[PDB]
DNA sequence: ATCTGTACATGTACAGAT
DNA sequence: ATCTGTACATGTACAGAT
DNA sequence: ATCTGTACATGTACAGAT
DNA sequence: ATCTGTACATGTACAGAT
């Protein structure tokens, strides 16, 4: 098949993984030890997340996601204007970051300042800190090795209480992964990251939960195991990610779109079509096509609910204007009806 | 038919409540005594096991199994005459039970304590059953409701890798899968004071069997509220009842026990891993195929421990050929005559 | 002398390489 | 089909701290 | 160290619907 | 006769308090 050849292209090479991982691990481990010392972030723990650790990173091992998570007991959340995803956090450490509440930007700034200092003390490899992109929770490292490698170091508050009310009807896996899995997942802590949209607001993260789902994605426990049957769930994810990555390289009109949109859409599809047999590798083309059809409906109807926070619409008018969505619809529709020309590109 | 039989075997909510309330009082009191004193068993934790906690108890809530498990670091095990299941253990509180940790010595003190604490119970009708030699159990007989047996089982907990005799056991890769198997084998393993000799312990996987019983499907949703019911547990019940009824009648079958049936059905669940191979609509076929399987075990004199493949529960050394031929005839009869014994009281 | 946070020891799933 | 590198979970040894 | 509070899975009991 | 919906009961994992 055509799509199998595309995935062959997208497949990471073990040589590149080794070289990327070795450098990334040195930098991260060093940053993590620095957080442990008079440091307000003493106690932070490393949590590897995103595509590389989910085995859905494509083309190159050039972007890695890490959470430096800090357990903060006895906190109270206030939901910020019924957004579902944004909260203010309240209660001689943390002293410097109180603002009458726990300021995201103040904590992020110190976190960042420390990172930057520790980065200057690295003569072992070519690494700098990318200029801060306002509103973003990330502190991003740019490494030169062989190639360019981005590492987004994400500060995260860990709460071990029950998940916020806004998530009660989220994570609708009962028909797919089931009730025991859902209950167990919801006993895991939840995370808040310093993303604004205000300077004191945090955003929920479920990167840990998304990771478990990606690596435990079948209705059968043996899905993709050595004594089970391979599905094409991850492969569809990759193909869709690549379509967006290629389109986004070309078209500035698509700046508002990101990979989390496609991750969220495919979670919905995996819920809608829970049976492993609905993701047979022999049906890769049909499965990818049905994913595209689903995504086009999301754009057309201007609706893509957060998998974990049903009332939060990632495709609302407030986040992405209609024109951007019409633009992306035409572009997907085109690729779909012309043999995916863009998959040959570069 | 078989549905009517299961209706009969179904425990009543009323009886469960009353049984559980009394059992929990006694157990909790015994458990506090193992601590609050200082003992030698300070640190023991409660682990509920067996049929009641697996939801495969039949007829009445009249037998409960509990492990008082004790974490013991620096265990070295020596396999006792290549049995697979029996070990001597080597090594601080437990000093008085040693050159080797003696099962019977530890069991005796454990038992003595229990007996003393039982004498101090005036609110409940409860005594300690006469010791059955070789047995790891300390058994309580409770009366106030009806008769209720509680087997309190001493268990050593080791956090190391499982003994090599188990390496090829737990063959769930095609059923529950590799991630499940790996995780299960990261759990501790247990030794209980069952002799064979007075210093020997036996491996227990009651914790693992419990997880399997409550996580028994190839689909994650098997028997969940947004999944489909299978008849796996129902077959277990019917088979347990056939043996329980037969054992009531025939002294020839003293050597057989419910663990044999549990072990056999684990093998069947491995052989037939698909949930659709255990559709409730096929209860009769499923029960029948279980019987066929069990008869083959008797005929071939072979029923390997699910966790310890080289340990044959149906060896000549453990159960005489004649006992196995006797049980075969009796099962074969019930099977070909509409299970008359299921209508018995 | 004893205690412990850090690092290592062991084992295997997943996926890429042969 | 088999072999191998990375990541990740759990257990435990031990130099440095008390 | 132990105890309680929360949340939900696994049961059963029974009436109304199919 | 069976199935579904609600209520009523126990068990159990884990967090926060003591
Ligand atoms: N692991 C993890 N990384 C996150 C999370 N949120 C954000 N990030 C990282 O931070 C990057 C930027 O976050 P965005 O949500 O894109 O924030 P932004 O750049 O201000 O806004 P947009 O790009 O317009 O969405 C992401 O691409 C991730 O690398 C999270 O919950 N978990
Ligand atoms: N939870 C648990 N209970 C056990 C275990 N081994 C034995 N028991 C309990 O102890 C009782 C007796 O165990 P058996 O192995 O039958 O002991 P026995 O009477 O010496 O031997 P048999 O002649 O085979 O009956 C069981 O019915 C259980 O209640 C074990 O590994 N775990
Ligand atoms: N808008 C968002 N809301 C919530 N979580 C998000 C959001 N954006 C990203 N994340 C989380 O952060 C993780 C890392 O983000 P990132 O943008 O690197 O995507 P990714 O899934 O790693 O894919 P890739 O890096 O290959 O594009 C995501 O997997 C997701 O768990
Ligand atoms: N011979 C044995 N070898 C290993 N484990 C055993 C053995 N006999 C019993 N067990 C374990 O002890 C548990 C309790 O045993 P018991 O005889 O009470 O059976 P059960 O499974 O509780 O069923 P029931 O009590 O309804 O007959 C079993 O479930 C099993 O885990
Ligand atoms: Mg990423
Ligand atoms: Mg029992
Ligand atoms: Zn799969
Ligand atoms: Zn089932």
């Amino acid at each position: 098949d055509k799509l199998k050849k595309v995935l062959d292209k997208l497949r990471l090479k073990r040589k590149d993984i080794s070289e990327a991982a070795e450098t990334v691990n040195k930098v991260v481990e060093r940053l993590l030890r620095r957080m442990q010392k008079e440091s307000e972030f003493k106690g932070v723990e490393q949590l590897n997340t995103g595509s590389y650790y989910e085995h859905v990173k494509i083309s190159a091992p050039n972007q890695f996601n890490v959470m430096f998570k800090l357990e903060v007991p006895r906190i109270e959340l206030q939901e910020y204007y019924e957004t579902g995803a944004f909260y203010l956090v309240k209660f001689g450490p943390l002293s410097h970051f109180l603002e009458g509440v726990l300021s995201a930007t103040k904590m992020l700034s110190k976190f960042r300042k420390i990172i930057k200092e520790e980065v200057k003390e690295i003569k072992d490899i070519d690494v700098s800190v990318e200029k801060e992109k306002p509103g973003s929770p990330a502190v991003t490292l740019l490494i030169r090795n062989p190639e360019e490698i981005s590492v987004d170091i994400i500060l995260a508050l860990e709460s071990k209480g029950s998940w916020p009310i806004s998530t009660k009807e989220g994570l609708p896996i009962q028909g797919w992964l089931g009730t025991k899995v859902r209950t167990n997942l919801r006993r895991e802590p939840f995370y808040l990251v310093p993303k604004n949209a205000q300077g004191e607001t945090w955003r929920l993260s479920f990167s840990h939960t998304e990771k478990y789902i990606l690596n435990n994605h079948g209705i059968e426990k043996t899905c993709c195991e050595s004594s089970g049957a391979k599905c094409c769930r991850k492969e569809c994810l990759k193909l869709m990610k690549y379509l967006l990555e290629q389109l986004k390289k070309e078209f500035q009109e698509l700046d508002a779109f990101c990979s989390y949109h496609v991750k969220t859409a495919i979670f919905h599809m995996w819920t809608q079509d829970p049976q492993d047999s609905q993701w047979d590798p022999r049906n890769l083309s049909s499965c990818f096509d049905k994913l595209l059809a689903f995504f086009l409906e999301c754009l057309r109807t201007e609706k893509l609910d957060h998998y974990f926070i049903p009332k939060f619409n990632l495709f609302s008018q407030e986040l992405i204007d209609r024109k951007s969505k019409e633009f992306l619809s035409k572009k997907i529709e085109y690729e779909r009806n012309n043999g995916f020309p863009i998959f040959d590109k570069l």
